[PDB]
C-alpha cells in the first residue's frame, strides 16, 4: 500500500528507510527528513559501548549513585548506592528503555560528545545526539536537537551492527535483547509475517506523537537482515501516536523484499 496513503489515512507524517544487506536494495519514503528519534537512540548507545568492551569483560562493574537517576528507570532505581554490571546496563536500557542505564552508558562511553564523534567516524554527520534522557524527548520541529533522518540513522544501524566491527558475542547479546524486547510487539514486529524474526527498539518522544521503531528483519530463510527505521509524528503538539501506523508501514515495506 502506498506510504502516502499510509500518512493520509493516519494524518501523520512518515519516515522509512529500509536496506536489505544482503542484496544492498533500498527503500526510502522521507528518508532525508529529520524526526525526534528518542528510545531508539539506546541501540545505538548500547553498540558504541559494545564495539570497546569484549564479552567477557562485560561483568566490570559501575556504581551508581542518586545524581544518575532519572525518570523511568525501572531497574537502576533499585541500584542506589549499588554497582551494577555492564551487561545488565545493557539489558535494563534494551529491554526496559531503562533510562539512566542509558544515561549510564554514555557516560561509560565518555559523553555525548564521545558520542557525537563516533557517529561522524561512521560518517553520519545527521544524527544529533545533544540532549541526556529524559531531555532529549522534548522535541520541537523548530529544533534539530536530539534528531536524525531514516537514511543517517538507518546507515548508522547498519554500520554498528549488522556489518560493524562488534565481536560474534557481543552482536548476539545486542540482538538477542532486541529480538526478546516485548515493547516492541504492537510495532513493526505486527506489521511483517511470521516468518520473518524482528530485532527492535522502538521509542517515542514527549511531543507531537513522535513515535518510532528500528529494527533488524529477518526474513525466512536469509541470514542476512533488513535494517527498518520507521520515524512518524503528528503535527501537533499534543497528538496520540497510533502504533498501527507502524505495523501498516512496515507491512508495505517488507513487500518490496
Amino acid at each position: 500500500k502506498e506510504l502516502n496513503d499510509l500518512e493520509k489515512k493516519y494524518n501523520a507524517h512518515i519516515g522509512v528507510y529500509a536496506l536489505d544487506t544482503k542484496s544492498g536494495k533500498e527503500v526510502k519514503f522521507n528518508s532525508d527528513k529529520r524526526f525526534a528519534y528518542a528510545a531508539t537512540s539506546k541501540a545505538i548507545n548500547s553498540a558504541i559501548l559494545l564495539e570497546q568492551v569484549p564479552y567477557n569483560k562485560l561483568n566490570k562493574k559501575v556504581h551508581i549513585n542518586k545524581d544518575d537517576i532519572v525518570a523511568y528507570s525501572p531497574i537502576l532505581e533499585k541500584y542506589v548506592g549499588k554497582d551494577i554490571t555492564l551487561k545488565a546496563l545493557i539489558e535494563a536500557s534494551m529491554t526496559y528503555s531503562d533510562n539512566t542505564a542509558n544515561n549510564k552508558i554514555i557516560k561509560e562511553i565518555g559523553g555525548i560528545k564521545k558520542v557525537k564523534q563516533r557517529l561522524k567516524e561512521l560518517g553520519d554527520k545527521v544524527t544529533n545526539p545533544v540532549r541526556y534522557e529524559i531531555e532529549l524527548n522534548y522535541y520541537s520541529p523548530k529544533s534539530k536537537k536530539d534528531t536524525s533522518t531514516p537514511a543517517a540513522f538507518g546507515k548508522t544501524l547498519n554500520k554498528l551492527i549488522a556489518n560493524g566491527k562488534l565481536s560474534k558475542e557481543n552482536k548476539k547479546f545486542l540482538l538477542d535483547l532486541m529480538l526478546n524486547n516485548k515493547s516492541g510487539d504492537t510495532l513493526i514486529k505486527d506489521g511483517v509475517p511470521k516468518d520473518y524474526k524482528v530485532a527492535d527498539k522502538s521509542g517515542q518522544a514527549i511531543t507531537y506523537a513522535s513515535r518510532n521503531d528500528v529494527a533488524f528483519v529477518y526474513p525466512k530463510g536469509q541470514s542476512e537482515p533488513i535494517v527498518l527505521v520507521i520515524f512518524t509524528n503528528k503535527d501537533n503538539k499534543s497528538d496520540k501516536p497510533n502504533d498501527k501506523l507502524i505495523s501498516e508501514t512496515a507491512k508495505s515495506v517488507m513487500k518490496e523484499f
